[PDB]
């Protein structure tokens, strides 16, 4: 089946705060891959679909490989700076402004435990 | 996008042969592709065997008729979340085309044996061996 499989994550900054979502636990925005793309083109067209939100990829903040048999799955967090003003919550997806010390109180995904500890290194 | 993927893959049998497919070429000439079942993911707004006969049509330019589910495999990995559905397939369309580096050959399950199968495609061989090996 599929050689691999590699997501996306993107961490938004904007003073202190983080943007966090929580579409349940919470999580960075982002999404998989496409065959033929980079993994900022993935990740500016993943916020842009789930979001409307305009974004710049910057540097990668950290890979989290993984060992599984069946498949290669690969994550890559990226810190994103935003171009756009604006941001779309199409329905029940919440998300919120936070800094560190409020996203250590929080259940997270177990996928982006990694980046939100590696937000506070 | 959420971290949740579905995978189909066909089971494309003929008479007691089935299609094995090996997609693609390593850098070392002494290394190669394992074995596996045509297939891919399933996109939004497809039912699993729409999916299913686009991917082989898109792949191999083979017009098939997908049958019944023979499996369904889960994984419940901590970090992401992968569904297999594996369903035996018939065929429509009398030719297939294979692409640069794309190797095929119809086997039985006894011949299926000899081949190394990707990890991921182990439970699907073993589900068509149990049932006339």
């Amino acid at each position: 089946s599929l050689k691999s499989i590699e997501v996306v994550a993107a961490v938004i900054r904007l003073g202190e705060k983080y943007l966090c979502v929580q579409r349940f636990r919470y999580e960075f925005p982002g999404g998989k891959v496409e065959e033929g793309e980079s993994l900022q083109e993935a990740l500016q067209r993943e916020i842009m679909e789930e979001m409307d939100y305009v974004i710049e990829v910057g540097e990668k903040l950290l890979t989290v490989h993984h060992t599984y048999p069946d498949f290669e799955i690969t994550m890559h967090a990226f810190l994103c700076h935003p171009v756009g003003q604006r941001y779309v919550l199409k329905e029940h997806i919440a998300a919120q402004w936070l800094s560190t010390r409020e996203m250590a109180i929080l259940d997270w995904a177990e996928a982006d435990k990694p980046i939100v500890r590696k937000i506070s290194e």
